[PDB]
């Protein structure tokens, strides 16, 4: 089997296309892209579409596994938050696509051992000030798995001791305490 089989991923995972329009509501600019769930798939889908860098300030991709909108208000993600990393203009250049490349790596891949059931989806915002990349987890309040996700997400980006990383609750983006932990 080996030969001729595709390699199922332990989930199926949606990505999704965000193209800031001012004629209309937000979750009106969310659309569906594709779904997958094989190692081969991910891989066809991604060498489709354009890299971060190169998309318009203002939208963004998110992949979230199937059934969970990438959104405030979805049942798994009103009590979660997220591990939110953001980048200089400099950076969009060095760092912005590999960074969600390990980003998109570490979901598929469930990189945070018995926690991955805990992580939702990841999200890349393209903007003008400055672009972000952010893993949702579906509990702000379960300090030892945001935490074990916070430490192997930035051990796998590489980011040296010298940077800090904060998790904000989506409850607290939402209304408009920002750091619940660091890593």
């Amino acid at each position: 089997p080996e030969h001729y089989i595709k390699h199922p991923l332990q989930n199926r995972w949606a990505l999704w296309f965000f193209k800031n329009d001012k004629s209309k509501t937000w979750q009106a600019n969310l659309r569906l892209i594709s779904k997958f769930d094989t190692v081969e798939d991910f891989w066809a889908l991604y060498n489709h579409i354009q890299l971060s860098s190169n998309l318009m300030p203002g939208c963004d991709y998110s992949l979230f596994k199937d059934g969970i909108e990438p959104m405030w208000e979805d049942e798994k993600n009103k009590r979660g938050g997220r591990w939110l990393i953001t980048l200089n203009k400099q950076q969009r250049r060095s760092d912005l696509d590999r960074f969600w490349l390990e980003t998109l790596l570490c979901l598929i891949g469930e990189s945070f051992d018995d926690y991955s059931d805990d992580v939702c989806g990841a999200v890349v915002n393209v903007r003008a000030k400055g672009d972000k990349i952010a893993i949702w987890t579906t509990e702000c309040e379960n300090r030892d798995a945001v935490t074990h996700i916070g430490r192997v997400y930035k051990e796998r980006l590489g980011l040296p001791p010298k940077i800090v990383i904060g998790y904000q609750s989506h409850a607290d983006t939402a209304t408009k305490t920002k750091n619940r932990f660091v890593v």
